[PDB]
């Protein structure tokens, strides 16, 4: 996260850290006692499920915490539309090997139901332990970063990414993605943040509106970060995981 601030402990208790062979690679969002949603691009086919770990309840990634829990994974289910290096379908369900116990520091975020709409301009928050500037990592002790970003209309994101960007720019799919952020630069999610939550508030409840998916360089100008739009995958999520019940989001 670039341009944001340090969260206080307990603030975003659904945020988790995913490591691969012990190295933090992505975020994710706890959505029940045993399931986490993250980005499919963090789980390439060639990686071994047993080499991942999920750390919950930690605000400083490099500080021991008695409140932190670490779990292995028993299943990884990427969306079947997902193609490596492609934009579509960047979302994956991860099942922890065992259910975890909730606490002040570990609690699930609500999934938005298929028909949920979040108004353009709503200030949502993206969190993570990813880069703080282009190619610059967050320094130890790696305090979780948070950044308020406004949701941007699909028409505008389509303009910014599909019309006003070169052909090698990933394709923005209006039905299944949302961009959120700034054209000004210096405020965005970055490498290492994928899979983490775009948490949007409605009537005092937080919904996983999006999952960090892609964008340009960390904090690049005219390219607000792009997120997988969770509502578009709500029916898929619930059909795969009967335990996960997306919530209807008030008008």
């Amino acid at each position: 996260i670039t341009g944001g601030s340090s969260a206080v402990a307990g603030q975003w208790p659904w945020q988790v850290s995913i490591t691969y062979e012990g190295v933090h690679v992505c975020g994710g969002s706890l959505v029940s006692e045993q399931w986490v949603l993250s980005a499919a691009h963090c789980f390439p086919s060639e990686h071994h499920k047993e080499a991942y770990e999920v750390k919950l309840g930690a605000h400083q990634l490099d500080s021991y915490s008695e409140d932190a829990k670490v779990s292995t994974l028993k299943d990884i289910i990427p969306h079947p539309s997902y193609l490596q290096e492609g934009s579509q379908g960047d979302i994956a369900l991860l099942q922890l090997s065992r259910p975890i116990t909730f606490s002040r520091y570990i609690r699930p975020i609500s999934l938005p139901a298929a028909q949920a709409s979040f108004p353009n301009g709503l200030h949502c928050t993206v969190t993570g332990w990813g880069h703080v500037a282009p190619s610059v990592s967050l320094l130890t002790p790696k305090p979780l970063q948070q950044l308020e970003v406004p949701l941007i209309s699909r028409e505008t994101c389509n303009s910014l990414y599909n019309i006003d960007a070169k052909p090698e720019e990933p394709h923005f799919v209006q039905e299944d993605m949302v961009c959120a952020g700034y054209v000004e630069g210096g405020k965005d999610a970055c490498q290492g943040d994928s899979g983490g939550p775009l948490s949007c508030p409605v009537e005092g409840l937080w919904y996983l509106t999006g999952i960090v998916s892609w964008g340009d360089a960390c904090g690049a100008r005219n390219r607000p970060g792009v997120y997988t739009l969770a509502s578009s995958y709500a029916s898929w999520i619930q059909s795969k995981v009967t335990e996960l019940q997306p919530r209807v989001v008030p008008q």
